[PDB]
């Protein structure tokens, strides 16, 4: 039973992403002409209030929420990864979970009570209610359901990262039925990263003619939160030249991917604040607890 740390990844630009929504809520009403939850006759007051550009602007903070094994890289996110072939839910929640029960609530209270827009996959849903994250109806209430590739480019930013302008990129190799489906990328610190970075950039012409991105959003930096003694830091790209990886869905990164978290967490040594010269090892469970106790994310098992 894995426990991985779940970290706030707001949107920047949410009058984007209220587009988005309102995109998918009218392509859902032609394709009917199991996306959203269904209002009842006595309900038009509530989706006046939510669908409504106020709703994702004054009144809901949008988040999605990465899954990391990893917090104390979270200062070096350069991008946030998603898989742009499935389906994401959007749904109401709560700031603090039960770490910090019965949450079985009416739509309208869920509205009254909820201060953020959740976005995570299917999978995620049932394991956020039973730890308090997310209410159930009176059962979650689906705000709407998209596509991940509708995200990607989309400008998103953390209150841990050094930077603030972190897109969203495309990695098809994420797998549904592990945590909420999305992924902070550490380029510097994660072989996998670097190397789905890497084919993004390498392939670039495909990658900006396909989704709605450009060749400018794909040169943010990652600061490397991670020394290696002998090998030094950035060990992301480290690990990704020595094995010579082919692609990020090359077989053998799931190995190199496991190896490099172990020797990380084992000999591995800080260097960024709050945490300069402390050993990983200590710094893993300092770092979610100050992310938890900051607000800034969850504890999440499935």
């Amino acid at each position: 039973s894995q426990e991985y740390t779940l970290i706030k990844i707001f949107v920047s630009n949410v009058k984007d992403f209220y587009s988005i929504f309102m995109n998918s809520i009218r392509s859902s009403q032609s394709v009917l002409n199991t996306f959203f939850t269904d209002f009842e006759k006595g309900e038009e007051d509530l989706k006046n209030k939510i669908w409504n550009e106020d709703f994702f602007v004054k009144d809901k903070k949008v988040i999605f929420l990465g899954s990391t094994l990893k917090p104390e890289t979270a200062y070096g996110q350069n991008y946030t990864f998603i898989n742009p072939n499935e389906y994401y839910y959007l749904t109401l929640g709560f700031d603090k979970q039960n770490l910090h029960v019965n949450n079985i609530m009416t739509k309208e209270e869920i509205i009254n009570s909820c201060p953020n827009i959740y976005v995570c996959s299917e999978n995620s849903l049932y394991n956020l209610a039973y730890q308090g994250i997310i209410p159930l109806l009176k059962d979650v209430f689906i705000l709407n359901k998209i596509k991940g590739e509708h995200f990607v480019g989309l400008e998103t930013y953390t209150n841990i990262s050094k930077i603030k302008n972190l897109y969203i990129l495309p990695m098809t190799t994420i797998k549904m039925n592990i945590s909420t489906g999305i992924v902070p990328c550490v380029s510097s610190d994660s072989t996998d990263d670097y190397a789905c970075l890497e084919d993004i950039r390498k392939k670039k012409n495909y990658y900006c003619e396909k989704y709605n991105l450009k060749e400018e959003q794909l040169k943010n930096n990652s600061e490397s939160c991670i020394e290696l003694p002998e090998i030094g830091n950035n060990t992301g790209k480290y690990y990704y030249e020595k094995e010579k990886v082919s692609s990020y869905k090359d077989v053998k990164l799931q190995k190199i991917k496991e190896v490099l978290y172990k020797k990380q967490y084992f000999e591995g040594i800080m260097t960024v604040d709050p945490y300069k010269g402390m050993k990983t090892f200590n710094c893993r469970k300092l770092a979610k607890q100050n992310i938890i106790r900051n607000l800034d994310g969850f504890l999440y098992s499935e």
